[PDB]
RNA sequence: GUUCGCGAAGCUUCGUGGACAUUUGGUCAAUUUGAAACAAUACAGAGAUGAUCAGCAGUUCCCCUGCAUAAGGAUGAACCGUUUUACAAAGAGAUUU
């Protein structure tokens, strides 16, 4: 059948889409720091 | 045109030097030939497995709907096929020098 297992994943870079994702929206702009 | 000065005619009118203001818009030009899709007809037609059916993924130089990192698309699409060598060692028989 085609109900099939696998060998490897992927990572290929295209031109960015420019879509306004919900999570990507700004939040926690301030980074904290340590004392020293 | 505005005007601030000069020179001629009768504050009114011509002739001049300046100052003011200064380069728009087009990745495009209006019907077939620079690329939309559904639909329709005809023809078939539904994942495993015997059959019926659920859902989830996975790979991809396939996308669509979706605000979407939800979710959904025929289990969304194509995958179901082709598949003969890093190839050596031992034994037996045969023709050629
Ligand atoms: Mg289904």
């Amino acid at each position: 059948p085609q109900l099939e297992a696998r060998s490897g994943a992927k990572a290929a870079a295209y031109t960015p889409t420019g879509i306004e994702h919900a999570r990507l929206l700004p939040g926690h702009t301030t980074l904290k720091y340590r004392k020293f």
